[PDB]
C-alpha cells in the first residue's frame, strides 16, 4: 500500500514528496551492520516491522569495512534480500554503504561505483529504492568540499546511468553532522538529500538549529539514523531528547531510520535477548529503545 500510494519519491523545493507532489515522511528501522546480526533482515522480521510497528521504510546498512563487504563481500546478497523484502511488501528500502572506520568515502570508491553500478542496475525501476552512498564520513581530513562531493559526484552519475531519479542521500562531514557546509555547496542532482544523524544522549538544540540552517538553503535533509541512545549506541537511554527530537523531525518533514534493529546489549537496539529473528515480538521482547521508537511510529 505505501509505494503503491506515494509512488515515486521526488525533492521538491527541498522537500520529500510522493508523485502526487505531496509531502511524505518515512519512519522505519535501521539494521545494525549485516556481517554480525542480518539474521534480523529477512522478509518475516520486515513484515511484522510493517504490520506491528506501521514502519515505511528499511534501511539496510552494509558495513564497507569492520568485517562487512570489502572483507567478506556476501553481505550484498543479504542487501538484495532485503530490497526484495521491500519490494514484496510495498515499503521503501535504503542500500546503505555503510562507511564509519574507513572514515573517508574515497577509500573504496571504486568498489562503492561498482555495488552501487550492480544495485542501481538490478533495481533501478522499482520507485522502493533510495541510495546512501556514505553512511557516515568523519575526521578532520575529512571534508564536503576536497573529499565527500566529490566522491558523490564520481558515484551519483554511475547511479543515474541505471536510475535516473531516485533519492540518493548523501553523508555529511562529522559523523553526518555538517550539514551547514553542504547546504552551502549543494550536489546539482535534483533528487539528492543530505544525511544528518543525531544521538539523544547529545544535548541537540544547536544541532536542530544547523539542521534548520540547512533546511533554509533549499538542502534536503534526511535522518537516515539516529538513537535514543549516546552517540557510541550505547550509553543509556535517553527518551526526553528523543521525544524533542521526533517532534522536531514531525514539523519539518524530516524521514527517519532508527537505529538498530538487534538483540545486541546496548542502549540503542531495539530488542532484547531472546527476541525471535522473524518478528511477532511481546513487549517483553523490545527493549526500552524499541518499545519507544514503536510506540513513535505507531502513533505517526
Ligand atoms: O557487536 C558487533 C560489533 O559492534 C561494534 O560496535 C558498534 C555498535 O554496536 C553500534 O551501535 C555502532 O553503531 C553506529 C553506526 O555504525 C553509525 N552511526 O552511529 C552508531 C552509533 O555509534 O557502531 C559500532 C561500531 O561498529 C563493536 O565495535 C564491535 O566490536 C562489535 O563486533
Amino acid at each position: 500500500s505505501v509505494v503503491e500510494e506515494h509512488g515515486q519519491l521526488s525533492i521538491s523545493n527541498g522537500e520529500l514528496v510522493n508523485e502526487r507532489g505531496e509531502q511524505v515522511q518515512l519512519k522505519g528501522m535501521s539494521s545494525h551492520g549485516l556481517q554480525w546480526y542480518g539474521q534480523f533482515v529477512n522478509y518475516e522480521s520486515m513484515k511484522w516491522l510493517r504490520d506491528d510497528w506501521g514502519i515505511n521504510v528499511f534501511r539496510a546498512a552494509m558495513y564497507t569495512s569492520s568485517g562487512g563487504y570489502i572483507d567478506d563481500p556476501s553481505v550484498k546478497e543479504k542487501v538484495k534480500e532485503a530490497v526484495e523484502a521491500a519490494i514484496d511488501l510495498d515499503i521503501y528500502v535504503i542500500i546503505d554503504w555503510h562507511i564509519l572506520s574507513d572514515n573517508d568515502p574515497n577509500i573504496y570508491k571504486e568498489e562503492a561505483k561498482d555495488f552501487f553500478d550492480e544495485m542501481s542496475e538490478l533495481y533501478g525501476d522499482y520507485p522502493n529504492v533510495i541510495y546512501e552512498i556514505a553512511n557516515e564520513p568523519n575526521g578532520s581530513d575529512v571534508t564536503w568540499g576536497n573529499q565527500i562531493k566529490p566522491y558523490a559526484e564520481e558515484v551519483i552519475p554511475i547511479i543515474r546511468n541505471n536510475d535516473p531519479n531516485n533519492i540518493i542521500i548523501v553523508g555529511t562531514g562529522t559523523w553526518s553532522q555538517d550539514v551547514h557546509h553542504a547546504a552551502d555547496n549543494q550536489l546539482a542532482d535534483p533528487n539528492v538529500m543530505y544525511a544528518f544523524h543525531f544521538y539523544a544522549g547529545t544535548h541537540g538544540q544547536n544541532l536542530r538549529d544547523q539542521v534548520d540552517y540547512a533546511l533554509d538553503q533549499g538542502a534536503a535533509i534526511f535522518v537516515s539514523e539516529w538513537g535514543t541512545s549516546a552517540a557510541t549506541g550505547d550509553g543509556g537511554v535517553f527518551l526526553d531528547e528523543a521525544q524533542v527530537w521526533i517532534d522536531f523531525m514531525d514539523e519539518r518533514n524530516l524521514s527517519w531510520a532508527n537505529w538498530s534493529l538487534t538483540h545486541k546489549d546496548e542502549s540503542s537496539a531495539a530488542l532484547m535477548p531472546g527476541a525471535n529473528p522473524t518478528g511477532g515480538w511481546t513487549e517483553a521482547e523490545l527493549s526500552p529503545s524499541g518499545t519507544f521508537v514503536r510506540e513513535k511510529i505507531r502513533e505517526s
